[PDB]
């Protein structure tokens, strides 16, 4: 991404082929703001789902919404229901 004031964090979607990226500012985006980004952005049903991050380099799962995903981590985004189908 844009070396500077840009933190872009590469996130594959377990539905695509290929990596993502959210730029934001920072250094660390939060889970809850990471997700609401990707939801509204690719246009998930969070009214059914939530998003579940995992981390492609540290294999790190991120579940709470206060998990943080910095720029320096390539994440894999994972869809799960909420807590209606499961």
């Amino acid at each position: 991404g844009p070396l500077g004031s840009m933190s872009c964090v590469h996130y594959k979607f377990s539905s695509k082929l290929n990596y993502d990226t959210v730029t934001f500012d920072g250094l660390h985006i939060s889970l809850c703001d990471l997700k609401k980004q990707i939801m509204g952005r690719e246009k998930l049903k969070a009214a059914d789902c939530d998003l579940q991050i995992t981390n492609a380099q540290t294999k790190e799962e991120y579940t709470d919404d206060n998990a943080l995903i910095p720029k320096n981590s390539s994440v894999i985004v994972r869809r799960i229901p909420i807590g209606g189908v499961k």
